[PDB]
């Protein structure tokens, strides 16, 4: 632990990849030209509690979709960078816009495009379903899988390492 | 006998939706539609609980036509949507049905479900559920949510009430 | 173990439950009131093969749906019985219509309403995902699960029992 | 795990089955006549990397749908054959239309229609969800299942055999 917690303690921004992280990775099409994407419910409460404890939420995704716009809005995710292959540059751009540093950003991804941003963020996360190279470069690997609570699990970890986890639990107790 | 005694006197069984009746997936498409999946074997269990005289209810923080439909075809008379404070709703039910909290079962999977699982006469959770709800529950299912969790529990309550073998005999 | 083949060798009618057998048990709804159901692709080739060796196929379900009609018609399943509580009566009513005895009927099912039909058919089949009572009265239980190959495997098993499997494989070699 | 690298060394075309390879083999229908098919995100980045290494791509499937077109175009798959059960016929047709030896063709599939093309290609591949006959005929079985990164797995494998794996990764480091 130790190193993980200090990295997580100084986080002001959590920035997410969509496919493989917020969803399990299925790109779903149908015979009328419609697209579908699945998200996990427990991820929703975790993100909410990070917003309310003071952390700014962001999405950086290489694909563009309405489903992502619809989920981000309802979740209180504030910055939505769609159609962006270069994750680092978007993350650096938010850092200058919000007036923080890479060291104050947490980043979670699952594939090669995320690699630099996971490497250069203060706290870089990946998932079991994530590829070999991106996992080698991360400060933490989740126990749960993309679209099955990987985000929630890291939400609770940042909350713990900020001694904010009990405030959150107690509102339901 | 710990679990069987708590369940022996259930007069109403009430349920969370997402994570319980579904595997907790929330599905959206590019034309503004939402989708939810349920498990067939749950329906049979729930219907069997109905027939023995147990009242059924749903209490969920989200809101959808899918939940109305499933509940209608399953004889679920109390459908409470857009409601995150599960314990107030359940107590609201308890009183207006003329029953007690000790005669209530409630199954749930996340923190909004905590207090209701704690205060319900028979509190239930699931493997996929979080640790704080689970620590507070009288029983945990082997099968996951949207995978027989509810059916398992339905069978549990019937056995407790001397009603399982007779339900089985209807299909023999 | 080998009592299994004598049962399988005189099958002229293979009748299937739908949910838990042709599907994994997911009943799917949406906000426009639509319903959806998933089928396994490999089950097709196996029902195609049983139909070719001269076996007549049937579906008995306590549930409606045009999805059943669509899948059934693409596999050439002639007899489709939907909205049926009592499967055993449906099955028997179907044997009288044909020149068939219960002994020449195979039937596969996952839950209690399938119990009598699985028990009285000459070759009753169930699945790892079926309830306990239905499994304890079947003559065979599949390795693969509903909507994941249960049907294909039992299709292969009957073909082997009727000396039609080896000829069937060969056509793809 | 050594015979595989030489077989793959000379591949100038990777051709693919759809159902059971690019998807998990679910065939999805709803009550408005709409068919749905699911794909895997990490496969795309695998395919475009191959295509960028100078390898032509192809699909050969027994079914027909708008989804396969939408996905194939999206991933730069130029040769798309639909409504064809003779996979070995179609592939040969492609090999001679493009002027390439069959020893240079890699082909992946899950079931019996695929078995001849798998066996006769310079690099035939199957997956764990696939049948026994087609598995026993393949040069390589994937660890990852159809619709869950099987295509991505082989994609990287071909790159490693061709000495383009390192250059592919560098672009994200
Ligand atoms: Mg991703
Ligand atoms: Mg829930
Ligand atoms: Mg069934
Ligand atoms: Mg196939």
């Amino acid at each position: 632990m130790n190193e993980i917690y200090q990295k997580a303690k100084h986080i002001k921004l959590f920035a997410m990849d969509v496919d493989g992280i917020l969803s399990d990775g299925q790109i779903i099409y149908n015979s009328e030209g419609t697209e579908t994407k699945a998200f996990y419910v427990q991820d929703g409460l975790g993100l909410q509690a990070l917003k309310q404890s003071g952390i700014i939420l962001a999405i950086i995704t290489g694909r563009s979709s309405a489903m992502v716009d619809r989920r981000a809005k309802e979740l209180g995710i504030s910055h939505i960078i769609q159609g962006q292959d270069d994750k680092l540059t978007a993350l650096v751009g938010l850092t200058k816009k919000l007036g923080i540093e890479l060291s104050h950003c947490a980043y979670i991804g699952d594939d090669l495009p995320d690699l630099k941003a996971v490497r250069e963020a203060g706290f870089g996360i990946s998932v079991p379903n994530g590829c070999e190279q991106t996992r080698a470069v991360s400060d933490y690997i989740t126990t749960k899988t993309g679209g099955n609570g990987a985000v929630r699990e890291v939400c609770e970890l940042i909350l713990k390492a900020q001694n904010n986890f009990d405030a959150f639990i107690a509102t339901f107790q």
